[PDB]
């Protein structure tokens, strides 16, 4: 979920 939504 680093840069993911």
């Amino acid at each position: 979920x680093l840069g993911c939504t």
